[PDB]
């Protein structure tokens, strides 16, 4: 298992990252110092999430520190919703980069195919609490995070949460000049993805996996829903190998090619979480744990069902 994976840019991407949704920001200082510190090179942000000023102040601590060089780190983003029209791509960008405090991303995406209207809210709702769309389609979004690409800010430019037929829309784009590096999708043992995975990589696409955990933390969670961490299937496998469930979860992407990016906050964690080029997963225990899905989603955007971009009504 090499730790990097090479992009349809030339650029080459550490397979394994720290994600940072919902990590609290007087915690995520500390926990992306820790995660450095024990050998991640990747980090996983996002303006929606208000804490990029905080995972800012890590990264530059062990820029400053020469624990790494910028070189050597590969700092992702992502454009929320609100901020699909072309006159606001470029703000919305230099906004994250002054709270990382970078003078490049090397991978901004697309957070979700859906544009809202812009405004305060990442959320704008209609006195009926629907969420207002932006009329500016995808491929207009993909022009202007061209234009980042041609301007320096960014190194790599890739979508999050497109279905197969988004995917082939860009591909398909009268004028493409660069294609998707990377579509960021949810991927565990409940919501295996072959359809949409296969998809992409055979266009050049690498796929980074999502909520790779079951994301026991979201804020919908509810008492009955199934829990990875806690099959007593995917115990198991871990056992077998010595390993946590957890490392176990994570090592799955890792020998589908994927990219996979676990949150945690907790130190201990971090470091398990990255102890994972160790050992080696069967073809027979990867297929078990395919045969795991659910067809199960933690991130389904329920609040977006009737954009007319919403990713999840197709198949895949
Ligand atoms: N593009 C998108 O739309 C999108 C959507 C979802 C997620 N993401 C990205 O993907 C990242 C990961 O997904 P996620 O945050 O949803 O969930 P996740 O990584 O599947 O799970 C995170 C949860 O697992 C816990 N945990 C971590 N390591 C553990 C271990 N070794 N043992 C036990 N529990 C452990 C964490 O607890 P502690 O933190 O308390 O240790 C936290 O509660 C996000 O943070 C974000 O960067 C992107
Ligand atoms: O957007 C994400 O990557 C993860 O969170 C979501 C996932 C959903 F299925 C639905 C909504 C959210 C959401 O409110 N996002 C904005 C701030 C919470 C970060």
């Amino acid at each position: 298992m090499a730790s990097r994976i090479l992009l349809n840019n030339g650029a080459k991407m550490p397979i394994l990252g720290l994600g940072t949704w919902k990590s609290p920001p007087g915690q995520v200082t500390e926990a992306v110092k820790v995660a450095i510190d024990v050998g991640y090179r990747h980090i996983d942000c996002a303006h929606v999430y208000q804490n990029e000023n905080e995972v800012g102040v890590a990264i530059q601590e062990k820029l400053r520190e020469q624990v790494v060089k910028r070189e050597e780190l590969f700092i992702v983003s992502k454009l929320w919703c609100t901020y699909h029209e072309k006159g606001l791509v470029k703000g919305a960008c230099q906004k994250t980069l002054s709270d990382l405090k970078l003078d490049y991303l090397d991978l901004y995406l697309i957070h979700w195919p859906t544009g809202f209207k812009p405004g305060k809210e990442f959320f704008p709702l209609d006195e009926s609490g629907n969420v207002v769309p932006s009329d500016t389609n995808i491929l207009d979004t993909w022009a202007a995070m061209e234009e980042l690409v041609d301007e320096g800010l960014v190194k790599a430019i890739g979508i999050s949460n497109f279905n197969h037929l988004q995917v082939e829309m860009i591909l398909n784009k009268p004028g493409l000049k660069y294609k998707p590096a990377v579509n960021q999708i949810e991927c565990h043992p409940y919501l295996t993805q072959e359809k949409l995975i296969q998809y992409c990589q055979s266009k050049g696409i690498v796929v980074t996996a999502y909520s790779p955990l079951g994301s026991p933390d979201r804020p919908w969670a509810k008492p009955e829903d199934p829990s990875l961490l806690e099959d007593p299937r995917i115990k198991a496998i871990a056992a077998k190998h010595n390993k946590t469930t957890a490392q176990v979860l994570i090592r799955f992407p890792m020998q589908r090619n994927l990219v996979v990016i676990p949150k945690s906050v907790t130190p201990e964690r971090i470091a398990e979480n990255f102890k994972v080029f160790d050992f080696e997963l069967s073809s027979q225990d990867m297929t078990t744990l395919l045969s795991y899905n659910r067809n199960w989603r933690v991130c389904a955007l329920l609040s977006c069902t009737s954009h007319k971009d919403y990713p999840f009504h197709e198949e895949f």
